């Protein structure tokens, strides 16, 4: 695999808006995110579309591709971080400078819609990219949850690449839709005990692949969708979807023979899932779709739209121990 | 291709609910549709899931496949018609009796989510299926628009298979979300002049492939997605989508090299398109995505979620005359 250099405190982080123009529409939260990372000692470089709007997006397809490419060309930047997702990052894929990415590997990090870039770049370059924090939703989050997000971010990206890394489980989490772009808190988010479940036994080790499932539909079947291979661990998360949509997306995977290949499935916690009154969870829907297939599932991994969020390298081996109820990175993911 | 027997006045139509349980949730419109077809002389067979609910769907994946298969097994049925769409028909595809479909070809008709079945059955069997009226939304529509929908339905499915068929252009259309599920209209829908546009010149003739584009993402990459080939005419429609979603889906097609293959694109009228205040239409978004690729486009064909709706065979040759502003079926599509 192609590996980026590890992050260090004091490094320069560049940010880009590949879809929604939230540096404008969520300016308060954006500034909170900027100030948070600066106080940690990071220098920030704003992508050229910061502060711009083209209604539903930051700018044209070509301009968004250029914004990203320019961060790649900057020799001072060690980490390229999404500001926020949206719907439209898949548009950029024909125009990203993959040769430049190969020539100077950097940490590329974000989630949700940014999956199209994370998976696309991996498909074209073999670069290990990261499902993790975006500047606005993740680092604009109020304490205490932002601190746990940051603890994972910094641990994953700065640690020595010696031995396996075993994830810590966030004690509490939330998906409550409050304190988004308001300047003051009013009240802290409702906190839930971590209900992550390990369905299966033994230990499964395999290359992790995936991201936001809804977003994967935008690159599916193309040369930018990384091939899912025998033994892969499929990582998928979705946000604010109906149970109808969740069934549709799970069945899509089934039709594509994905469940004949994967050694395990990781389901990220689903932010504000709409069960249409059925009281069913995504795992139950997956079970129906699987039609007897005995795939072990880690249900409710904290790498999704819920807070706090852990940082996950994509394209390297993980080991899920279903008996000991833990998950580890077992393959080197930074240089 | 495999061809079904043509429809005739007095034939038996079977209906199924492969997704949303609208025989319950839109019972008044359902009853109006039933009465409409019965008054035309058709005999109706209710699918086994009629009057049933499983929250967001009519029943389990296997129950829904069984409902469909039972209609295929019935020798009296000439036409199998969707009641309504939803999100979940793609789930049925591993469980349909394709051998029975081949042995007993029937007219299979519906739209929107039912695209998964229409395209899937074609992929598996070569049967020419129909993008057209679903019982509840199409035939439960109040006059005067329902009569135009019916005129197309009956013409396409009963006409002698000799020479080309050239589509009539509905004089007026609407996409208003009113008058859904009550005995009486609240008020008449706004009736728009037909604003269909033919972008290009000369004549393009090729096999038509596609359907509801959002729905195609549910079967994409699988053995149930018909291969798009050089010279095909791509037919796509979507409903109530944001401009953001439309860009995403158009870019999906681009990434999949679809625009390197097709000789023309048909865009169905987009029901209540949300331009996010940009005042842009889907064609303008398509043009950006195409990135200078010159493909003639029929923008605004009346085969979509808008009323009235024409009936279109999928998988047979059409000829679009961009100079004379018309569209014709040029290949036999029923026995």
């Amino acid at each position: 695999p192609l590996l980026a250099a590890p992050l260090a405190v004091g490094d320069t982080i560049g940010f880009f808006s590949s879809s929604a123009p939230a540096t404008v529409t969520a300016k308060n939260r954006f500034f909170r995110g900027v100030e948070f990372l600066q106080r940690k000692g990071f220098k920030l470089v704003s992508g050229k579309l910061t502060g711009k709007t083209d209604f539903y997006r930051s700018g044209t397809i070509k301009e968004r591709a250029q914004e990203f490419n320019e961060l790649v060309y900057n020799p001072d930047i060690t980490c390229i971080m999404s500001t926020i997702g949206g719907d439209n990052s898949n548009s950029l894929l024909p125009f990203l400078d993959y040769d430049a990415i190969i020539a100077n590997p950097k940490i590329i990090i974000g989630y949700a819609d940014t999956t199209a870039l994370l998976a696309g770049i991996y498909a074209k370059t073999g670069l290990i990219t990261f499902y993790g924090p975006a500047l606005i939703p993740s680092f604009g989050e109020h304490p205490p949850l932002v601190d746990i997000t940051y603890e994972s971010f910094i641990k994953i990206l700065t640690r020595k690449q010696s031995g396996i890394y075993t994830y810590t489980l966030p004690e509490k989490w939330s998906d409550e839709s409050i304190n988004w772009n308001e300047n003051k808190i009013l009240r802290p988010k409702k906190l839930y005990k971590n209900n992550c479940a390990f369905y299966g036994s033994g230990k499964v080790e395999g290359r992790v692949i995936g991201g936001n499932l809804a977003t994967l539909t935008g690159i599916w079947g193309s040369e930018w969708m990384p091939e899912i291979r025998n033994g892969d661990i499929l990582f998928i998360e979705d946000s604010r979807a109906s149970i109808a949509t969740v069934e549709r997306l799970f069945s899509m995977l089934k039709l594509n023979r994905v469940f004949d290949k994967v050694s395990a499935i990781i389901l990220g916690k689903h932010e504000l899932f709409d069960c249409a009154g059925s009281k069913r969870r995504p795992y139950e829907v997956l079970t129906e779709v699987l039609d007897g297939k005995q795939i072990p599932v880690l249900d409710g991994f904290d790498c999704s739209h819920t807070h706090p969020m852990l940082t996950l390298p994509l394209g390297v081996k993980l080991a899920i121990d279903f008996d000991n109820k833990n998950i580890s990175i077992t393959e080197q993911y930074l240089s």
